[PDB]
């Protein structure tokens, strides 16, 4: 499952390695600003939460591939649809970077 | 390859106007919500409780996205398949509801602090 | 808001379905309750109170997204007869990922706070 997913994401899936490294930078930053305990918490979580967005969007292009490779306007809805989530969760992590830090730096 | 992050960029801007044009509640708690970010980009808070606000409710988006995506998929199966359970898509509008209440928390935690 | 009582009902069906047949829903079914009263008994602000709640919310509203994803497959494998699990696997790592965060926002909060 979960250890066995993230491998599988890792290795097959090129935008996740992008977050892993953008998750590792997110913590360390975090960690070396001189920040409170709930500004160094959302600018983690924040980029977390892209991550656990782009499995599940993995997950159900996983589904989609398995019901069928063929074209059709129901399975590229739902990768459109998975894609679009993760937009939003980028959005929402740039969004929170931004307030917090024109603040601080 | 910068190229491709357009290619994908493409991907989800499709998907928003498929949610859109598709589904009703994407377009009505679109609307609370991006009346919620609205506000809370003009309140007098400080930066952590703004974000909390705003993440809260950008929240309840995301996931009625994967929501729709999970109910494209079932109603990929049903164009195929004759019986539907209901089951996936009953636990896809929980998780909305799920992340409506924890905004509505949020909200409420947030705005009796300050202001009470 | 005749279909908002729709909606509520295929929620709340989803939440009962969640409850009787998979157990790790029920345990953060009651991390949630624990998350609460703890955040509630603990003297601490808003901002962290509302980071210890919603760091675990957000664990159930993934695994609810995880489970749906798992009915899917087994729609399917009723199907193909199919037992490929990259989908289940992936699933399964995003609930990791939520849980993982809900852990560091839970030290990170709390270790500064006592
Ligand atoms: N079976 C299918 N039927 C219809 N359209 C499809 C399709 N498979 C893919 N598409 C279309 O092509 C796009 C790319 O497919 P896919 O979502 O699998 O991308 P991907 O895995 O290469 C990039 P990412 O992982 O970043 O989303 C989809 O967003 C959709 O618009
Ligand atoms: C104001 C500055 C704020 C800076 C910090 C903000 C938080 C980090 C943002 C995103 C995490 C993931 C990064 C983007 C992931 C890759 C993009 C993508 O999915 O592209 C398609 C894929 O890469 C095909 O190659
Ligand atoms: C104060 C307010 C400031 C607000 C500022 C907001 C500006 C836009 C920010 C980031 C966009 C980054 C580029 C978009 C990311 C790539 C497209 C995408 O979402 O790709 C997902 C991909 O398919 C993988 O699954
Ligand atoms: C203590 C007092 C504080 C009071 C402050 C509370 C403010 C709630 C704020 C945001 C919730 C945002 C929720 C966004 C999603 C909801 C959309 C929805 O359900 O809409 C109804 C529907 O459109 C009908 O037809
Ligand atoms: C201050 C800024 C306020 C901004 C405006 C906010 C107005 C709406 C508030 C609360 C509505 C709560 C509605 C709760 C009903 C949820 C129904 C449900 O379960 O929906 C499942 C979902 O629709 C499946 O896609
Ligand atoms: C500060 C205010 C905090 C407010 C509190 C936080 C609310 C958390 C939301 C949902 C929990 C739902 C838990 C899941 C309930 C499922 C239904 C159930 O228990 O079903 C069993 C059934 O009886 C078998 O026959
Ligand atoms: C400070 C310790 C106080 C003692 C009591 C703590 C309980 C409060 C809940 C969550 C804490 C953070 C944990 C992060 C993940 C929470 C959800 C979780 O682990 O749920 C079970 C999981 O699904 C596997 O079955
Ligand atoms: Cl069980
Ligand atoms: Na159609
Ligand atoms: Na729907
Ligand atoms: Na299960
Ligand atoms: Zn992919
Ligand atoms: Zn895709």
């Amino acid at each position: 499952y979960s250890w066995k997913g993230l491998r599988a994401a890792w290795i097959n899936e090129a935008a996740f390695r992008q977050e892993g490294v953008a998750v590792l930078l997110a913590v360390v930053i975090a960690c070396w600003l001189d920040v409170d305990a709930c500004t160094r918490v959302l600018l983690i979580s924040s980029v977390m939460l892209v991550m656990i967005v782009e499995l599940l969007n993995s997950a159900i292009e996983a589904v989609v591939d398995r019901i069928g490779s063929e074209y059709h306007e129901l399975s590229g809805r739902a990768k459109d649809l998975g894609s679009a989530a993760v937009l939003i969760a980028i959005i929402d992590a740039v969004i929170t970077w931004c307030i917090l830090l024109w603040s601080h730096f």
